[PDB]
């Protein structure tokens, strides 16, 4: 039974599974009302993605495709009719059981960032590139069906029918009107279709218990806010797990954050088959940890295991 | 000793080193003039990080820091100039033994991107929570205001004034700003850390194939453009996985050449054979420069440890 492990990265090594940004700080909510369902950095322990979970820390929230119509906004903007195939660029099949093109955005709200394009037909292809926003809550975001709309600042310079890359950067804003929810899912394929082929739903099962997330700071295009994306798991320990696939010998793992220099354990979690932590903590906000920080496994546990309080 | 190993990871689940990328195709050109010696993306065989290489695929050709003030510059556009500390936020410290901060661009071109600010202040009336603001920016590393061993780098932005002082700042890559002769784009031309007319330190050696018929092989990326013609690419010696696969593992390396196949998991057949050299670059015997055609699920395997005198199977 190949043995089970998490790679030895300290948080400052660690890349977030729902948006291209480092980790910041570990990160606890006991009194969140949402569902978490979140369907990018879904991973289970033995390496079985899920979701819209894909490999590359370059796929994560990126499209590719094509162009097919500009359609002026009634106030301001421009906005551009995209279709959208598998992020390899082979044709997206909506009869596989994934919610939508693996990388697709998995959450509510304006993602800024950049389009570019390099024409097919030349002795050199020509290029563009504009900043876009792609408003995930929109009844025009329909990635499962292929097809999706962004808007640009730029009237006019974006190309119809050439390949086109969007490569994300951030929030255009957190304001009332932009819809941000991190934890409210986009209708992959319409408001009046159910979401399908989703990753589960986790939460703690055990009283005095909640979610761990390792959080990132979220740029903005503008206005106030310091948004957050908060993810389950690492880019990097969903990379591992899929290259390990190490049997899950019972439903619940044990991991110590150890402090190396010291080599003591600063506080426990529970690693959970489907691919999160909880945390015996009945607090909100930031883990406080030295920096040289990491998880470790120690041992296959059971729900009913006691985690020492944090 | 811990035997050594590489991921298992198709073409198609690989990054560029150098870039934020995805890995597009195989590459080689035996008959490069220039001599290769990036810094990005180095990493020895047994886990040691060279040059100005880390570990985060958000690292490479990143910058973070605080914007000074607007300066004046002949070049077209609004310039800035931003005080650079280490990816983390610490202060840089000249006195390191690296070439500049981790994950400072290791090649001469106008680099396409975003500035993004969060402001340190924050307003009561909006909730105790900081303005923000982001702009599309170039900062061209060839340019005597690219000093990051300095701390300081400039950037240009078409936005005229919307930019603050002293505010925490990020660039974001995304490509290059053109490729037109006058933009200096070289992808093995390092720039000059510490401004120009001083001389790099701390450097990762140069590779290069040292068998008759063999070159090196790289991993290529296809670059995007703001503007104007081309299709340029980024060529790196191992991708970001690997990277972090050999920093992870860090398995004595038993002789000075790691001997890999290529293969395609469907046939199970070898596809062509390769050097995995200690130092972490990969030549091959080949003749021809261009893209190596091959599935893009195809995987290097390791398979034993040899020497400098293997002669490799022509590809």
């Amino acid at each position: 039974s190949k043995p089970f492990t998490l790679p030895i990265l300290t948080l400052g090594e660690l890349t977030n599974s729902r948006f291209p940004l480092p980790i910041d700080v570990l990160y606890t909510n006991p009194n969140e009302s949402a569902i978490v369902q979140c369907q990018n950095g879904r991973c289970t322990l033995d390496g079985e993605l899920q979701g819209t979970t894909q490999l590359l820390p370059t796929g994560i929230c990126a499209f590719r495709g094509k162009v097919t119509q500009q359609v002026q906004d009634e106030h301001r903007g421009t906005h551009w009719n995209m279709t959208v195939t598998n992020l390899n660029g082979t044709p997206f099949d909506p009869t596989e059981d994934v919610p939508a093109p693996l990388g697709t955005p998995d959450f509510s709200g304006q993602i800024y960032g950049v389009i570019s394009q390099r024409n097919t037909n030349t002795n050199l292809p020509a290029n563009r590139a504009h900043e876009a926003v792609i408003a995930t809550y929109s009844p025009k975001f329909t990635p499962k069906l292929g097809n999706i709309q962004f808007s640009t600042w730029e009237t006019q310079d974006v190309s119809s029918g050439q390949p086109t890359k969007f490569t994300p950067v951030g929030l255009a804003s957190v304001d009332a009107n932009s819809h941000f929810d991190q934890w409210t899912l986009p209708s992959y394929s319409g408001a009046l279709t159910l979401n399908m082929n989703l990753a589960p739903s986790v939460a703690p099962v055990f009283p005095g218990e909640c979610l761990l997330f390792f959080r990132s700071f979220i740029p903005l295009k503008g206005g106030y806010g310091n948004p957050a994306i908060d993810c389950l798991m690492p880019q990097e320990w969903v990379q591992h797990l899929y290259q390990e696939s190490a049997p899950s010998l019972s439903d619940v793992a044990l991991v110590r954050y150890v402090n190396p220099e010291t080599g003591r354990t600063l506080f426990e979690a529970k690693l959970h088959r489907n691919g999160f932590l909880t945390v015996a903590r009945n607090s909100a906000g930031p883990v406080v940890a030295p920096t040289n920080g990491y998880f470790r496994f120690d041992s296959w546990v059971n729900q009913f295991y006691t985690l020492a309080p944090m």
